[PDB]
Order: C-alpha cells, then sequence, then structure tokens
C-alpha cells in the first residue's frame, strides 16, 4: 500500500514505477480494492505470479450503492495491455450473465478493447465499469 512496498511486489514487472504510479492513485481512490500478489493461470497452462487488484467498487443502483467485487489482474507489461478483469461473486451472490460479462465473469468493454497507453488508464476503466454496473448489475444476491 505503501509506494515503496508496490515497488517491491512488482519488482519483475517491465515498466514499474508506471505501474506502481497508477496502483497508488485507484487504491486511494478506492478504499476497498487492495494490491495483492497472486498465481494466474493462463491458457497456455502456464502460472505467473502478477499483482492483483482485488475488494470492491461502489456502484449506485436505483438509488441504492453496491459494493460489486472485482479483480483487476495487471500483466508485467502494464500500463501496454489492459488488465485482465472479474467480477468475483462471493457463495451467497449468482454472476449476472450479459454483453460485458460472461459465466466465469471475465468483463468484457470498449474501454478493454480500445485500450492504449497513455489514453487508457486504470481510473478510466474503473468510471466504466461503474456506468455499465450500475446500468446492468453483473451480480445478484435477492429476489
Amino acid at each position: 500500500v505503501s509506494e515503496s512496498q508496490l515497488k517491491k511486489m512488482v519488482s519483475k514487472y517491465k515498466y514499474r514505477d508506471l505501474t506502481v504510479r497508477e496502483t497508488v492513485n485507484v487504491i486511494t481512490l478506492y478504499k476497498d480494492l487492495k494490491p495483492v500478489l497472486d498465481s494466474y493461470v493462463f491458457n497456455d497452462g502456464s502460472s505467473r505470479e502478477l499483482m492483483n487488484l482485488t475488494g470492491t467498487i461502489p456502484v449506485p443502483y436505483r438509488g441504492n450503492t453496491y459494493n460489486i467485487p472485482i479483480c483487476l489482474w495487471l500483466l508485467d507489461t502494464y500500463p501496454y495491455n489492459p488488465p485482465i478483469c472479474f467480477v468475483k461473486p462471493t457463495s451467497s451472490m449468482t454472476i449476472k450473465t450479459g454483453k460485458h460479462v460472461d459465466a466465469n465473469g471475465k468483463i468484457y468493454l470498449p474501454y478493454l478493447h480500445e485500450w492504449k497507453h497513455p489514453q487508457s488508464d486504470l481510473l478510466g476503466l474503473i468510471q466504466v465499469m461503474i456506468v455499465v454496473f450500475g446500468d446492468e448489475p453483473p451480480v445478484f444476491s435477492r429476489p
């Protein structure tokens, strides 16, 4: 959470200061997102220790605010490749599938599709997600 501890976590990232700068900003703006270092399993079959920003973001829907649980995986080429993003329901939630969310909870957005540094960043991504999810919540928890 301190810049210095963040900089150690991302010690094998290609663009470290760029990764850390945006990370510090996301976690200051979104106090319920936290940087964790965890193994990400690719389709190629192999694993990688990568930094994940994980926790919840606040989403207004029909006049109330919901804490929607997400995961934002940063590739070691961050910021030049978009993060890989998931909704993360708890055992007492369901994923609600749609245009922007598949049954594994993976997120699909023009913002991700059009990602280009430096015009695209995590702050702008999160805001897009808030607009999309406030219009169509990707997790359900009640009838």
